[PDB]
């Protein structure tokens, strides 16, 4: 025959061997005595090997099942090894998570800060890259899900909405647009705009826009460069204001009330997932994170964008 | 959720085979078609399996498979299982006794010396029938004496890279370091792998491979990343490293089933990298794909198996600190 | 002997090109030809220079050349002396003024923001004609963007391993470490290769290439020797990566160039590698083969030494200590 | 034109930039005042840049030369750096060995102690092989000369004989041919001889032999464990004694006075390279390292091959 053992005769031959009586090993397999002598002769059979003597009163392991003995043995402890390893509504183990490099840096200092206090049995790993790159990662199973502007229209992913995130307008310290809080979106026109592919959206209740030397920057640094020499202004999202908006040579103004400037920032996944529950709790974090994230925007004393509604 | 773990639940070998099939294909076509099953019959053993456990390990789309993160942790658990059982069944062919005859077999030089009296008093005692041929040469003339059906079977430090091979693995071997005397280093047995910049290593075409976490100094793509700093550019010899050792012109390191042979004469002493540093050597055997000898070479595997095991309790019977492992 | 080192003797750079190029070639055929000379000549002038040194440069057979050990100890040299005079040619060109119109460049991430004003400045006031456009992207977009024509040069780090390029070597610049200002490191201009396993290094693909005389971590073979131990895997931004670092979750390595900007915010420390320990990048300038442009190319790269030489001196203004090199 | 500058040119240049006057140029460059003046204009003419301005008393540097100075200046140094370092019937600088695997171990130590203590300016560099790799090192130049056993029977090389090295027989310590020392050919029917490819050339006046479960050992490592667990005898070089003919389990034996066992030892180079003087010295130095591990030999008391002649 083409015979390969089960683990289940294998715990017969074990158990056995262990026990010396049929009666005890069937009871610590919740097994019939008929039943163990039949995986035994099973396994002795497909092997062509005599494993176990039976005499009256004691049961002996021949030579041939003492030098089996160790390896059944190592094959039903994997066995176990793995069904251990195996075991809740709870966000525990490999969390794998894309984000756009326009929110990374701003938020992933609390993030995992959060993480590493409240959250002790997640483990976070973070992948930081362009829509494109990420969207390719999660699509082919290499990031779990990815964090970045909505909507996404990506096929077969569905989206968890975190946050709206405002933008502020920097310019240089002598623009004179500097300090304002008033702007409408008209005041565009005014500005050489050096902007990045960040999710902005822009629009008042008459225009909708959502839809240099630097023909274009893929990071934020370059453009502030160009706007501290004078050459360009730009929208900076608020949690990037620490960070960005606080060195010489910038200014920061605002769009007023009516005019939106932001973006939506969301989580996406793979609807063929079934780790929705634990996704969801992430953002949960997320969105803590973020507010930390305005909080410190806020704590500069730069004034920050008011919204009506 | 109510959909969870099933207590009374116990995973079955043949369940194990599909997951790791279609995690290692990442099709269901060819996964069935490589267990000789039908497409149905593989879905319904993968979600049996899910299902007993309350965990999806793969997720399916139309054109592609993905095995999930819970997935990739229990993959390597799985495939010790089904190795497990599989060593299991090569040990019970002990019966069968199919090694007889003409067996030619190509050894490295720095593992023949030190499981050669082994192998052989095995095979002269237990293995009566077998007429052992031992070809003792350096890797790449092994290899091409493998090729042109020169030898049967070449025992050396796996990955092989060779066209047309298929590979056993047999063990993995650690490496002591050897010093002067008077080393600064001598003695030590916690040495991290910034030890190389102090040890003045002279290293041979061995199959040492050497990393740790952070930095990775084996992968050998063509190209040696650790230089030598001596007047010594390549030794092909042991011997000629160890004089150089005890003459105070560097240090080496050498596979442990060498330890009695080579690490017990004066003049020398020997240290250990620690335990977070892997410093050690896949040893294999190697032959070609097309044979018919493939049982007899797995039986031939085992006998080696036993050898090394023998070298390593006489490594360890002369009281020389060994390399400990996570 | 009687055949030794002519006093008077001084060598031409003719004489240095034919030996230079000879040692490249390794046939006097392919040689001559590529000097557009005579197969008699180019002997004529590799015996003068032979000659004139009293030493063996080059063992001619029959079908093969063979630099000597005395050959190759001289040949950086003789390049060298060649570098120059070439420098001093492109130099003098300064009156030709080739640089007009439309010029599309890429420049990659970790270096546009640091050289961009003053490349900027530079090209306003002294090439008026000229007409840059920047584009700043990831090395794989630029890449793609040179080969279908959509730029006209690419400022990255070398070696490019593009398909139809040609490369223009314009500056080695180092790396310093960042830590944040608790880090036990914080300070230290001293530091080993070993330091990486306790400096939590996060790494960008940003050019690095660090080695010291016994370790190569540098020789991308398509897989990173040097592992990240921290909750990110993969980073691609220097804003990320310092913002992790000022919160006392890694380290990383920053251009030198980019210190006045990244590197004197409150959170953060310095420190270097030894003097043996190379940390650095090759920049260079990268364009198509066919190019007719060349000359302004070579023209644009000598504005982008300045700019460098600008930042370095911007970088070494700060006060922070700078790197060492033998 | 396709002008390329000279470095006599170059130095005309320097020259007068640093002098200031011609007379004193010319005087420092041992050349006329009218060859300075010509190599200054061609220089000129060929750039297309007047780099010196002449008055009656004085010279001045124009600001495009200014520029260019320290560029002609470093192409200068440059040069004379490398004739500096271009610069006797000596060993000195690099020198690659090849040495065979059979001889390497027993002398390597005493050659290297030699060079660094009475050759301080010699740079050697040792590679160890097989004796058809050194040849294919040898012939493309990746070393200069290989230690080995002659004739070396290789196209376009040159040899230096060093010495003829005996051999002794190893036995275990319990065959019957352990202690002689009288032993004829014909002695080798009754060893299992296992023996590697060392140069052994073995005879005598009338038998000319000069032309186990092991087929084949590359190593002497490999042999000497056959050796010493009785399953084989060997030849061993007489410098490899102390390393390899002391341990437990091993006896030796000599052939008589009348037989030849032993190998010619050489150094092989190509007949294209002029470092024939060079070699030769490094001969002086191979052989003293042999005669050295011949005392250390001698040293152990085992009893080494009588020879006539
Ligand atoms: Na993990
Ligand atoms: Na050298
Ligand atoms: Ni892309
Ligand atoms: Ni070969």
């Amino acid at each position: 025959k083409e015979y390969r053992p089960t683990l289940a005769q294998l715990r017969t031959f074990v158990t056995i061997a262990e026990c010396k009586h049929f009666g005890t090993a069937a009871t610590k397999l919740s097994i019939s005595q008929p039943s163990l002598s039949q995986a035994l002769v099973a396994l002795e059979t497909g092997l062509g090997v005599q494993l176990i003597e039976r005499s009256t009163r004691k049961v002996i392991v021949t030579p041939a099942g003492e030098k089996l003995l160790p390896f059944a043995k190592s094959t039903l402890d994997a066995a176990e090894s793995f069904l251990s390893h195996a075991k809740n509504g709870s966000l525990t183990g490999p969390l794998t998570v894309g984000i756009i490099p326009t929110a990374a840096p701003y938020i992933l200092p609390s993030m995992l800060s959060i993480v590493d206090e409240e959250y002790p049995d997640l483990e976070p790993h973070i992948v930081e890259d362009q829509t494109k790159h990420l969207l390719a990662l999660l699509r082919d199973g290499a990031i779990d899900v990815a964090m970045m502007a909505l909507p996404s229209e990506a096929p077969g992913m569905k989206e968890i909405p975190l946050y709206d995130e405002d933008f502020i307008v920097v310019t240089a310290s002598d623009h004179p647009f500097a300090g304002r809080q008033d702007l409408e979106l008209s005041a565009l026109e005014d500005l050489d705009l050096l902007l990045l592919d960040d999710g902005h959206c822009l629009h008042d209740q008459i225009v909708d826009l959502c839809r240099t030397a630097v023909t274009r920057a893929s990071s934020l640094t370059t453009v502030m460069q160009l706007v501290v020499a004078g050459l360009g202004s730009t929208l900076v999202p608020i949690s990037a204001i620490p960070w960005e908006c606080t060195r010489p040579g910038l200014a920061t103004a605002n769009f007023n009330s009516d005019v939106t400037a932001n973006r939506r920032i969301g989580l996406v996944y793979r609807s063929s997932s079934s780790r929705a529950e634990e996704f969801e709790q992430f953002a949960l974090i997320l969105q803590r994170a973020f507010q930390e994230a305005v909080a410190l925007a806020a704590s500069t004393g730069i004034t920050l964008k008011q919204n009506v509604a």
